[PDB]
DNA sequence: GCGCACCGAAAGGTGCGTATTGTCT
């Protein structure tokens, strides 16, 4: 699954909280700023604030006071539940790497869509810059503490133009290509998983799960999905036609805030829960 | 954006809207 969220000032705290190698940089732009490997939270927070730091002018001054300033674009990649289970409960580390690769390859294509504007004598040109500064953060649990392999790819609101100037990203091409990029993540992941010897079961939506784990077992580890379904059922709503407002209310209002927890103990719970659900990881 | 109004200063820049699968941000 792939979803996007345009990040603004009010979300700078949320974006900052996202922080082998669970936090990694990516993007020709990142390279341009000398960023590689693990993400430095300090540099990350300022970049979100629009600070190139190299003693350059702060960015996005042209932002209208009556408009929200944008700090970035979060692309959240989430693996099918069976995949999260095999990687986090069964303990197949290669699945983690498979996910990371699918994310990296998809972001390369999102980067090929990076654009910015330039106005010369009243004439505006849309330039495909092809470079992004991205902070990738891999996480493993859902808000209900179920295994949930997902990565928050925070594309900062910045890109360097052909004339060497840095400006806000015109996210149009990336945002509108969310469905397509989700399909790319899906394809790459499936390819990587098949290389590991897993068979996949598709269900006519483009989605898939590992063939040896059934739907009831999946649902047994999908508490958030259950909460969303109960919300619609309570409101007497048909999930097939719910408006956007209703969908957002069902997902947000039933969502618990991230808490604390003993990961070692949680893993043990997962394994015991899997046995109870009769899952055979092979 | 379906080009505007409004920001800063570069006869220049930005938000805005965009998005809509599920494992459920």
């Amino acid at each position: 699954m792939l979803s996007h969220m345009v990040l603004t000032r009010q979300d700078i705290g949320r974006a900052a909280s996202y922080y082998g190698d669970a936090s990694e940089w990516q993007g020709k732009g990142a390279e341009e700023l000398g960023l590689s490997g693990e993400v430095d939270s300090k540099r990350f927070r300022e970049l979100l604030a629009g600070n190139i730091g190299e003693g350059h002018r702060i960015m996005r001054s042209a932002t209208r006071q009556d408009s929200k300033e944008r700090i970035g674009l979060d692309l959240t990649f989430s693996a099918p539940k069976s995949v999260s289970l095999q990687a986090l409960v069964a303990g197949d580390a290669e699945i983690i790497k498979a996910h990371d690769r699918a994310v990296a390859r998809t972001l390369e294509q999102a980067e090929a869509r990076a654009q910015a504007r330039q106005k010369i004598q009243g004439k505006t040109r849309i330039e495909t810059t092809g470079n992004l500064v991205i902070g990738k953060f891999r996480h493993e649990t859902s808000r209900e503490r179920d295994p949930q392999l997902h990565t928050h790819a925070v594309i900062l609101n910045m890109t360097k133009r052909s004339d060497g100037q840095w400006r806000a990203l015109k996210n149009d091409e990336i945002v509108k290509a969310t469905r397509y990029l989700g399909a790319v993540y899906n394809a790459e992941l499936a390819h990587e998983l098949q290389k590991l010897g897993y068979q996949l079961r598709y269900g006519k939506d483009g989605n898939f799960d590992l063939a040896h784990i059934d739907r009831q077992q999946i649902e047994g580890f999908s508490k958030r999905t259950e909460q969303i379904a109960e919300w619609y059922a309570a409101r007497g709503l048909d999930p097939n036609s719910v408006s956007l407002e209703q969908k957002q209310a069902a997902k947000v209002l039933s969502r618990a805030k991230k808490t604390s927890v003993d990961r070692e103990a949680l893993r043990a719970e997962w394994q015991a829960t899997a046995k109870e659900l009769g899952i055979d990881f092979s």
